């Protein structure tokens, strides 16, 4: 995964495929 919002987690739209 890519932590695009750099919050330290993989979540939300970062998981939206
Ligand atoms: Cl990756
Ligand atoms: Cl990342
Ligand atoms: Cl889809
Ligand atoms: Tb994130």
């Amino acid at each position: 995964y890519i932590d695009t919002n750099n919050d330290g987690w993989y979540e939300g739209d970062e998981l939206l495929a």
